[PDB]
Parts: structure tokens; sequence; C-alpha cells
């Protein structure tokens, strides 16, 4: 039974890849929370490679991949040269906003706060780079009244260092996202590979 | 104790990366043995990324990385445009020969047979591409008397489709290497991640 052996082997590889995806998501969340930039970069490279070796995904695995993709776009939020979508006009924070609205998760107060902070910063990052026409195009793509009209007024005046962007800042967006990442870390700390590795480390204490 | 928690977490990540390296080596060996080219390519991408996230290696982990690197160079043996070493003159089969001589393994009859087949084919692949001067430079770097002088005679005559290369062929080299890969597969089939995944698959039968 050479085909039966091959089949059972491929099924075991799929189980192992699932365990590796959860572990890499947990590690990526932790590097983002701790601000360990180089660990985040190396872990993201590993997460992408493992994802390309996975074919069929459960709803839980799709949510895990979206969390990885969301943090990657957020970490690249100021890198306006990075192209995350087939449509080259979409900026990194706009790509993060699309993923945020697709994740099967509760739309609690924190969800809406992170959503609105990414919207403000998607415009703010264009303004800070002197890309005023791009800021207006990002505004049109996002918006699709009171906050909307304040944003359009800021874009038209080219008021880059406007106090509005200091109130709803890039740092405030990152802090709110780190609060959400803390919840993902708590949830995934019990996944198979991390639990088994932690038990090994503890047994040697 | 924020530093103690961080420390135990990094140690658990190192244990998990070790388990992932063994599993990826096993999967890479199997794709090479089965001739599953695309699975080999995707698995190699995952193996490289995991290796860059590992710092301190045990002697066993270094041997595992060398096995991965050796199969990658062998799979690229006919790709003379590929540069595996800082010295751009070194061809892929020459790079595989260097690794073969560095692995902490028994120098049994099969070891020497694979070694000599890689030496012949490192010259053969240059000849087949019409790279006669490169074949002579590869010969000088490798050699570093009876087989040595037959090889130099073949290079000087530009006898690409010589019967000697059909007797000690690229296919014969691949078959001997697959015999060695079967031994590595038997040895690594008992490593943690594959054993646990296989037990999950079996429990669902
Ligand atoms: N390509 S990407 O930068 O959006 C990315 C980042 C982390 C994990 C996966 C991933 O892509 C895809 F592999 F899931
Ligand atoms: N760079 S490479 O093509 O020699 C290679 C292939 C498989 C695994 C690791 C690896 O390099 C290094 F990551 F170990
Ligand atoms: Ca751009
Ligand atoms: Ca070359």
């Amino acid at each position: 039974e050479e085909e039966e052996d091959a089949g059972l082997v491929a099924e075991a590889e799929a189980v192992a890849a699932g365990w590796m995806l959860d572990f890499l998501c947990l590690s990526l969340c932790r590097a983002f929370r701790d601000g360990r930039s180089e660990d985040f970069r190396r872990t993201r490279n590993s997460a992408e490679a493992i994802i390309h070796g996975l074919s069929s995904l459960t709803a839980c695995q799709l949510r895990t991949i979206y969390i990885c993709q969301f943090l990657t776009r957020i970490a690249a939020g100021k890198t306006l040269d990075a192209q995350f979508e087939n449509d080259e006009r979409i900026t990194p924070l706009e790509s993060a906003l699309m993923i945020w609205g697709s994740i099967e998760k509760e739309h609690d107060k924190l969800h809406e706060e992170i959503q609105n902070l990414i919207k403000i910063q998607a415009i703010a990052v264009c303004m800070e780079n002197g890309n005023f026409k791009e800021a207006e195009e990002v505004f049109e793509r996002i918006f699709g009244m009171p906050f909307k009209s304040k944003l359009l007024m800021i874009i038209s005046q080219k008021d880059t260092f406007h106090s509005f962007f200091q109130h709803f800042s890039y740092n405030h967006m990152m802090e709110k996202i780190k609060s959400y990442v803390n919840y993902v870390l708590s949830e995934k700390s019990s996944t198979f590979l991390m639990k088994a590795a932690a038990k090994v480390v503890e047994s040697k204490r």
C-alpha cells in the first residue's frame, strides 16, 4: 500500500503545519507586542513559508492567517513603497483596514476604536510624507460626517502637523492594537506546540 | 518577573524551532526521495526561514542543517547559474561535495560511492553545457590517478556525450543519494512533531 502510506504521511504533514502556523502566530504576536522588530521580521518570513505549504484551511486557521497579515501591514504602516494588494494604489494601512473588517471576531468598542484610528492614520501617513493628492485619494477610498469633514479640511489645508493627528496618533493606534494582541496571546498560549515546548523548559527548571 | 518570563518564553521558542527543523528536514528528505519538485521547493523555503530563527545549535542540529543544504545543492546540480558560496566560481555540485565531506557521518562504501559520483558529475554538467574551460577549472579544484587521468582526457577532447558519463551517470548519482536519504528518513521518522502528528492521524482512522 504505497498510496495509503503516502496519503497518511501527507495528512500528518497537514496536522504538523497547522501546529506550526499557530506557534508562529503566537511568536509574531509577542514580537509585535514587545517591539522586537528583527524577531518580527524573521518570524513573518517563517509564517509566510509555512502558509504556502498549507492548502485546505479551517475557519480557525483562516482567522490565524488574517491576524498575521494584519500585524504585518500595521508594522509596515509608514512604508508607503510597500504593495500588499494586486491594486498598487492601496496603501499598507488601507490593506490592514480591509483585513480588520474581514476577521470573524466581535465588533466590540475596541474593534471600532482600532478601525477609526487606522482610518485617521492612513490619511496622516500620506500627509507626513508630503503626499497631499494621495491623502485625498485614500480619503475617498475609505470614506464612501463630523470626523469625515474635519479630515477633508485638514487635507485641503496641507496641515501635516495638525493637532488632530497628535490627539489620535500613530502611537495611540499601536497601543490599542497591542491591547488586542494581548488577547490573542492569551488565547493562543495554550496551543499544542507552545504548551509542549513550555512543559519541556519547566521540566528542566 | 518580566525578564524571567521573557527568558522562559525565548527558551520554549528555541525548543519549538528545533522540533520544526527536524520535521522540515524529514519532509524535505521525503520530497527529494519521491521526486516531488514543488513540495521540495516550498519545504526548502520553510526550512531556510526556520534556520534563520535558530541561534545556538547542537551537533545533531548542525548535521540536520547540512543534510538540508546538501539536498538543496544536489537538486540544483544542473543549475550552473546558482551561487551557493561566497566564492562565485564554486558550482552547485562542488558545494554539495564540500558539505558531504563536513557531515559527521560514517565513511562507509556508500559514502565514498556518492562522493565519487558527485565528482564525476560536477565535471559532466559543465561539459554538457559547452563550458569546457569551466570543466577544467572544476577538475583542478576537485582533483588536487587512473580515474583522474580518464577525466582529464575526456575534458581535453570535449567529449560531452562520452560513454564514461553514461556509466557513472547523473541518474546513478541520484539513486545512490536516494538510498542514503532512505536511512535519514528512517532515523528522523521518530522525531517529536512527526510522531505526534502521525498519532493524531491514526487516532482518526
Ligand atoms: N504576505 S504577507 O506579508 O501579507 C504575510 C505576512 C505574514 C504571514 C503571511 C503572509 O502572507 C501569507 F503568507 F499569509
Ligand atoms: N541556503 S540553502 O539553499 O543552502 C538552504 C537550503 C535548505 C535549508 C537551509 C538552507 O540554508 C540555510 F538556511 F540553512
Ligand atoms: Ca506608494
Ligand atoms: Ca555559473
